[PDB]
């Protein structure tokens, strides 16, 4: 049916609280809706043309009589609302065990065991930017040989040490220890990150010697199946990292949302057969977690303005899928993601009559099931394809 599928995850761009939002303390959450209200009307005319307002009408986002493609929202079935859970579900899995975040730092039980296994004390133990934590604790780390352990708003455990105090190979081994300790549901972290730095007090800089220790998806994904069947799987942005490279044939790293759209355009220009899969992370990383609705709105408007060029490049046998992985409502309390429905837009220029409303997707895995059916690869255990509906 389709030679190429272009899948775009607008990271954290949720479309209103899910039925189980209360389980997470996420009642009232509405990412796009609250941004629209803050912007006094979001300017997203191209998403509107695709049918975004037909899913839900929000300030500045109204329904259209003839949407370019098909539209609906998706409900998350997996236990957690983190990025890995969302993406793993999108590609055909079901994840019972959520990844955890640590707004007050890591539990004493974990750090005590890390201290025992490394013969070093742990300092910091809080959310912080790389720069902030080095300014505060970099000197102490140097003087003592303690390990700086910190986190972000996401499911990460970061370990900073001066390269002349803890040599790279030693820091990597420490991170591997930390990775094994954090394969535990009491404190399951998405990735352990080595954060080596150099310099002197008041002038510390992190080195390009960072290493990541991620968990692989809890199952063979639709990406695995595509790769194993000799299809192209082109990962753009954080996609390769999120899946620990599983099922990825080529990875295109990006530096911003606009760079991600440039790479999407690059893949439109490529002759491939299979999947081009983009994550636009700025929404989540720069605006959602920082609870910055203005910046979030601006980012959404910048993204929307790039879309007509994508529309112009799509072929008759190309499918464009636009969705999200969870919410991250920039006016919600705290710094965590929000449990929300995610929008789904499915567009191909071969839809000569435009689109219609699809039935609500009961799991994100419906995307994976649709991709798998299209390319004739092994169907995921979870998910219901909407491929036949796109006609
Ligand atoms: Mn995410
Ligand atoms: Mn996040």
């Amino acid at each position: 049916k389709y030679k190429r599928i272009f899948l775009v995850v607008m990271d954290s761009v949720g479309i209103g609280e899910a039925p189980d939002a209360e389980q997470f303390g996420d009642l009232g959450s509405d990412t796009i809706g609250h941004i629209a209200e803050h912007m006094n009307g979001l300017q997203m005319p191209n998403m509107v043309k695709l049918g975004l307002g037909n899913i839900r009408e929000m300030k500045g986002i109204s329904k259209v009589e003839k949407p370019l493609g098909y539209y609906t929202k998706m409900q998350e079935k997996s236990t957690g609302k983190d990025t890995m859970t969302g993406h793993w579900e999108i590609m055909g899995l079901y994840i019972d065990t959520p990844f955890q975040v640590f707004p007050e730092g890591f539990p004493k039980e974990l750090l005590d065991e890390l201290e025992e296994k490394t013969g070093r004390k742990i300092i910091g133990n809080k959310p912080a930017s790389g720069t902030e934590i080095l300014d505060e604790l970099g000197q102490e780390q140097m003087e003592t040989g303690s390990l700086i352990v910190y986190t972000s708003a996401d499911s990460v455990l970061q370990i900073a040490a001066h390269e002349e105090v803890v040599p790279l190979d030693e820091l990597y081994k420490i991170c591997k220890i930390a990775r094994e300790l954090t394969l535990d549901e009491k404190y399951m972290v998405g990735r352990v990150i080595a954060r080596p730095f150099v310099g002197e007090p008041g002038n510390f800089t992190r080195t390009p010697n960072r290493h990541d220790y991620a968990l692989k998806p809890f199952g063979r994904t639709v990406m695995n199946e595509l790769k194993d069947s000799d299809y192209d799987v082109i990962a753009i942005g954080k996609i390769s990292d999120i899946y620990d490279g599983e099922g990825v044939t080529e990875s295109l790293r990006t530096k911003s949302n606009m760079d991600g759209m440039d790479k999407l355009v690059d893949t439109l220009n490529m002759d491939f057969t299979g999947l081009s899969f983009l994550n636009l992370v700025d929404f989540d990383a720069l605006f959602g977690h920082r609870r910055d609705p203005q910046g979030y709105g601006e980012a959404l408007q910048e993204y929307d303005a790039r879309l007509p060029e994508v529309f112009a490049k799509l072929k008759e046998d190309d499918l464009l899928l636009i969705t999200a992985d969870h919410g991250n409502d920039p006016i919600h309390p705290g710094t965590d993601h929000t449990r929300e429905y995610v929008p789904l837009l499915a567009y191909s220029p071969s839809m000569k009559e435009g689109g219609q409303e699809l039935p609500l997707r009961q799991t994100f895995a419906d995307i994976g099931a649709t991709v798998a059916e299209n390319f004739g690869v092994k169907m995921p255990e979870y998910g219901t394809s909407f491929l036949n509906e796109l006609k």
